[PDB]
Formats: structure tokens, C-alpha cells, sequence
């Protein structure tokens, strides 16, 4: 029981208007979501097949996502990604804050930023 569970179906309301048409920004990214300094679920933003999809437990990468595929994988308080989600903080800020880890392309995240912004 997430508090990100509540905006998961708005996002994926959100990637279903996405145009299938001309494809330009296509990166995967690992989401480890925290809750008491844990991670308790893990989820890929798939913006090649625009899908959200739970994987194992804070895995590192699995046969449809090998390493050499991730683009970037953020640690992420399960309610700072709720904020994000509901465009009450930015990738940006959190990073400001000190409050994520990112390996992998963090420039990844700083443009989904701009481009969730008018979705
Ligand atoms: C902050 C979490 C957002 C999770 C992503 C779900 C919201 C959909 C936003 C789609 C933006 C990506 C658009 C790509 C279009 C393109 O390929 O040019």
C-alpha cells in the first residue's frame, strides 16, 4: 500500500495520450521507492513502450531490462514521487534537497521533468 498507488492510474491516463507516431524520448528508468528508509517496491518508467510496470524487489535489472538498457534508476521516498507525480516538486528540486539517489543518466530525469510539465 503505496501513497503512490493513488496516481498511478492518472499516469497511465497521461501515457495513453502519448502519440505512438513519432517516438523521441524513449528511456527506461528503475524506481526504487522507499518507505522508512527501505525500499518496498520497485517499478520501470518505460517511455519506449509507455508502460509503468512493477519488477522484483529492488532489483538491479532483468531479462527485458539488462543493465546495458537502464538509463538511469533514482531511490525515491514513495511520497516524494507522489509529489512529483502530482506536480507538487520537480526531479530537480528533490536533487537540490538532497533527497533521491540517481546513478545512470540523471539528465534522464531532469528532462522528464520538463517534458511531464504539459502532460
Ligand atoms: C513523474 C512520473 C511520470 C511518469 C510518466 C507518465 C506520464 C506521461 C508523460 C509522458 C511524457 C513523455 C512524452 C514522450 C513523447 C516523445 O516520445 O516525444
Amino acid at each position: 500500500a503505496l501513497k503512490t498507488d493513488q496516481i498511478l492510474d492518472k499516469l497511465n491516463e497521461k501515457l495513453a495520450q502519448v502519440d505512438r507516431s513519432k517516438r523521441s524520448f524513449t528511456v527506461i528508468l528503475f524506481v526504487h521507492l522507499r518507505q522508512e528508509g527501505k525500499v518496498v517496491r520497485s517499478v520501470v518508467l518505460d517511455f519506449n513502450d509507455l508502460k509503468i510496470s512493477e519488477i522484483e524487489l529492488a532489483v538491479t535489472s532483468t531479462a527485458d531490462y539488462p543493465a546495458e538498457r537502464i538509463d538511469a534508476s533514482i531511490t525515491i521516498d514513495d511520497n516524494d514521487f507522489y509529489l512529483v507525480a502530482t506536480k507538487e516538486t520537480s526531479f530537480a528540486a528533490l536533487i537540490e534537497q538532497g533527497k533521491v539517489d540517481i546513478t545512470g543518466n540523471k539528465q534522464a530525469f531532469l528532462t522528464l521533468d520538463e517534458k511531464f510539465r504539459n502532460k
